[PDB]
This record gives C-alpha cells, structure tokens and sequence, in this order.
C-alpha cells in the first residue's frame, strides 16, 4: 500500500489522492491571477452528463474590493481561518438545462457534476502548491443576494485557498484540528455484485 | 496553455485534465481484481462535507456471475458499447445522516460530494492507463431493486470503465464521437467578484 502524508492506503494509490487535504492555516499571501485561473480551468475540464457543464465560479482574491463580502458571506466558525486564505470562491450550478428556446429541464446530476469539477478543482490546487477547503457553513440565500445569482443556479459549496503555514496561528481547537483525516475501510463502501453494506 | 489529448487549455493545466476522457471502445478484457480496488480506494479518498464519505459503489468484473444484470440495468444506447468494458458499476450516494438518538437528516451536499469520488475514480483509473465512462441513461428504479440498495440511497450514475481499442468497432453515431470531447471558454463560467455570465 501507500504511505503519505500521515495517511495509509489499503491499495496502491497515486500518492496524489492522499497528499491532498483540506487544512485551515492559510498564510494571506496573495496568489498570481494566473494560478487561480489554471486551477478554475482543470475544473471547467470536469466531466458532465452531456457535456452540459453546469458548473459555474464566482471568486475574489485577497487584494479584492469584495474580499470582505466574501468572507462575511461564510459563517463565523469558518470566517475565522478563511479570512487568510488567499481566495474565497462559490461553486455553484445550473439546476436545469435550458435550450435555444429558454425551455427549462430540472437537471438530474448537476451537482453531482458540480462535485466533479470542485475535485478537480482541488487537484490542480494541490498541483499548484496550494490546499483548497471546501466548505457548506455558509449562508446560501444571502450569496445568492449579494453576488447577483440567477434562479435555476443553486449554491453547492465555498472554497477557501491557499498557501499552508505553522498550525500556531490557528485558535488551539482549529490547531489541533490541522491533520489529514482519515476514511472508512474501502470494504464498506465498495460492495462487488450487490449493495452488501449496512444501510446505518 | 497545455495541449494534450487532440485539446487545448487557455491555461497551464496539468496534462491530466486534458488527458482524462471517456471513450466507448473498449476491448473487453479482464481488470485485475487489485486495479479496480486502486480505483475506488483513490474515490473513497475524496473530500465530504464532515467527512460523512456518503459514496457508495456496487460493482461487477466481465467475468461475472453479475454481468448480464449489470448490463441490462444500462439503457440500450449505453449498452451497445458498455457491454464491452472490463467493469461495470454503480455509484451511489447517502442522503442522510442518523443521530445517536435515532433523528435522520437530510444531507445537503451527499450528490456533490459523490461526484469528487467520481471525478477521483475517473482519474485514478486514468492513471493506472484506463478509461472511466460515465452513464446517466440507466434504469435507477430497476438498480435499487436488482441490487439491493436501502432506502435513503440515491443512484447517482453508471460507470464503465476499460482499455481503449480502435474505435472502428463502433457504429458510425458512436465512431465520430470517440474523440476528446470541448469545453466553453473558462470566462463563460467563471466570473471575479459577482455572477456576470448568461
Ligand atoms: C462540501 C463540503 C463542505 C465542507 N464544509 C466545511 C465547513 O463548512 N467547515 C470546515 O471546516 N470544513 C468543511 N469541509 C471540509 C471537510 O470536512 C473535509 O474535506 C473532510 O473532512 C475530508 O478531509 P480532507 O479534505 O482533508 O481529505 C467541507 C467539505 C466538503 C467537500
Ligand atoms: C453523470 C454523467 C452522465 C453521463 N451519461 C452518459 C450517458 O448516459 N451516455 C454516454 O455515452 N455518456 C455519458 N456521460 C459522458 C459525458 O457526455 C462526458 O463525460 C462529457 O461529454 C465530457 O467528456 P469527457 O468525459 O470525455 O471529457 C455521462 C457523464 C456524466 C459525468
């Protein structure tokens, strides 16, 4: 198996999957534009259901004249690391498709999708030297509100990255907190033949 | 700007996003046991809201006792080409959590989160020199019931995957499709500052 970043694979992983995670110490350091927009490319490449590519990014950098909105936009808890990071953004999707014609279809994956490009998302941060955060404690309605989303695009998540520094700037709760999380055994979650889990 | 794959980034993306597709051509022979594990291990690995890990995947090798049903729960357009993978499954999502006290909640994120472990089981099968495919059209009411899945489990997709052969096996529709597929301009879906597009 493979053994990185404090954490051990039952197979032969790329050392890729367990290397990233998602700490909270970020050192508020500003990004190159460049490298913010590589990371929203590789995640625009994600896969989706006919290609439709539901996804979409608002951000702001560090140095914005919204940095403030986009950290009010996250709750307090969160507020707390994420204000050092060096972008917040919201990933978001279309809930529909909608046609030449502007006949809307409720969206069967596009969340899912959405999933997908967020990983990807996370990977080419990761690439990059970087750690994103996801993050759901957030206040959705007011995003919608205050960063001009239309109806039919829902809020899926807000991402915080950034460059990771000593655990010591974090409040002690947080600090002990900074160390990559574990998983379930892949034997309950991979089932061959037919659902053989617990459903609890 | 990277190119790779018959695409072209706007950006320097690593070659890998670019080089992961999902071609129809499979060629039909067996996936070591311990390939397919590598590949959902990478997908277990993905993030979660509160590491709730809500992916499930049910899965079955060609040379299956399961073949034929994994097949058949496939819509017949999947079928014609998916038949010839080295693995078909499904992946599957909780969508909710249970207290100590026995309260369900509903999950907000337990789609999106599926859809990293998607994206990692996609990439993790790229790397070890495989293809993923990814299927919508599929009977999700005839899955929960040929494969068991408890109530509060949400079918989420298809996924075959396999190693690519020459696309001359496929009908004509499917043929001029088996090429890496485009993607809008990165500005039409990400916007600085406020929700500019549409
Ligand atoms: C959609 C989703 C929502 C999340 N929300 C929060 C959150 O609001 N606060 C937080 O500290 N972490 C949040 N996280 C981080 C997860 O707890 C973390 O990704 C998970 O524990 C796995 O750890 P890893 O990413 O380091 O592998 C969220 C992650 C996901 C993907
Ligand atoms: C959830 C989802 C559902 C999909 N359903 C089908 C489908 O049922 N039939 C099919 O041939 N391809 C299906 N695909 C393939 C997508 O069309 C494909 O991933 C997309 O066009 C982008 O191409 P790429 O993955 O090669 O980069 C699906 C993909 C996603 C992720």
């Amino acid at each position: 198996m493979t053994n990185s970043n404090n954490r051990q694979s039952e197979y032969p992983v790329d050392p890729l999957f367990l290397d990233r995670w998602s700490p909270r110490a970020f050192d508020g350091s500003p990004m190159p534009k460049e490298h913010l927009l590589t990371i929203l490319d590789a995640a625009h490449w994600a896969p989706s259901a006919s290609n439709h590519q539901p996804w979409r990014f608002v951000y702001a950098h560090k140095d914005s004249e919204d940095w403030p909105l986009f950290v009010e936009l996250l709750m307090e808890g969160n507020q707390k690391w994420a204000k050092n990071a060096s972008v917040l953004l919201f990933v978001i999707s279309r809930d529909h498709t909608i046609s030449h014609e502007g006949e809307k279809k409720p969206s069967a994956t596009h969340s899912f999708d959405a999933g997908a490009a967020w990983f990807s998302l996370a990977m080419q941060a990761h690439l990059l030297g970087y750690h994103a955060h996801g993050m759901g404690g957030i206040f959705k309605d007011r995003i919608v509100e205050k960063l001009d989303i239309p109806d039919g695009f829902k809020v899926e998540a807000g991402v915080a990255i950034g460059t990771l520094t000593d655990k010591s700037i974090l409040p002690d709760d947080l600090a002990e907190r900074e160390v990559p999380s574990k998983r379930v055994p892949l034997a309950d979650v991979a089932f061959e033949g037919r659902f053989t889990g617990k459903a609890d």
